[PDB]
């Protein structure tokens, strides 16, 4: 996966504020958000989301099928939030707007 050339609409210093953001909320350091962990940034946040809201977030960009995200996964979400591809009510555009990156 290379950040630069799938994604190249975003800085450098978008990608790295990103990873830092990923970095934050993969509270177990494995290299995913999963369920749980996405809960507990959305609190953080300020847009608590419903356990079926938070599957359904994921499942927009899970592109591997495995319920949790990738950092590429979470860099997709900003992609598709700046592309306007979000829909107005997607948790999805919540978490890239409550982010305050950018
Ligand atoms: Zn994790
Ligand atoms: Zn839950
Ligand atoms: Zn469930
Ligand atoms: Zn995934």
């Amino acid at each position: 996966f290379n950040p630069y050339t799938e994604f190249p609409e975003f800085s450098r210093r978008l990608l790295k504020d990103l990873e830092k953001m990923f970095k934050t909320y993969d509270a177990g350091r494995d290299g995913f958000i999963d369920l749980m962990e996405l809960k507990l940034m959305m609190e953080k946040l300020g847009a608590p989301q419903t356990h079926l809201g938070l599957k359904s977030m994921i499942k927009e960009v899970d592109e591997d099928f495995d319920g949790k995200l990738s950092f590429r996964e979470f860099l997709l979400i900003f992609h598709k939030a700046a592309a306007g591809e979000l829909q107005e009510d997607s948790g999805l555009l919540a978490l890239a707007k409550f982010s305050e990156i950018d």
